[PDB]
């Protein structure tokens, strides 16, 4: 197969999978979904993928989540990166090259700091 997943949330928190090559569908609900994910604001088809030997592709995912790449928003037809921290809503994952090993710890990203406004 051409590429693997690790979960780093919910109750998939350690789960790892091979995926072949074709649309891949994770969700809550078994009837749409390849990738069966348990965890609290997964919608029944959370986020959509594509997969072939060269890469993944995002396609979908859930309305009121965003797709992001270590904390930076992803649009439809994005090419994600191996090892990078893939995050939409609840759900934390990243893939790899099956020659290559996950980290034991979610990818930590650098984001920028907000800023803030005293109420009165």
């Amino acid at each position: 197969m051409a590429w693997k997943i690790r979960f780093y949330s919910g109750l998939n928190q350690g789960a790892e999978v091979s995926l072949g090559e074709g649309r891949v569908a994770l969700g809550s609900d078994p009837l749409q979904a390849d990738l069966v994910l348990l965890d609290e604001g997964i919608a029944a088809v959370h986020l959509v993928l594509e997969v072939d030997a060269q890469g993944v592709r995002l396609l979908e995912w859930a309305e009121g989540c965003e797709p992001r790449q270590d904390g930076q928003a992803q649009v439809a037809g994005a090419i994600l990166q191996a090892l990078a921290g893939q995050t939409c809503g609840p759900l934390r994952w990243t893939f790899c090259d099956p020659q290559r090993s996950f980290p034991e710890r979610f990818p930590e990203a650098e984001v920028q700091t907000a800023p803030v406004r005293r109420k009165s």
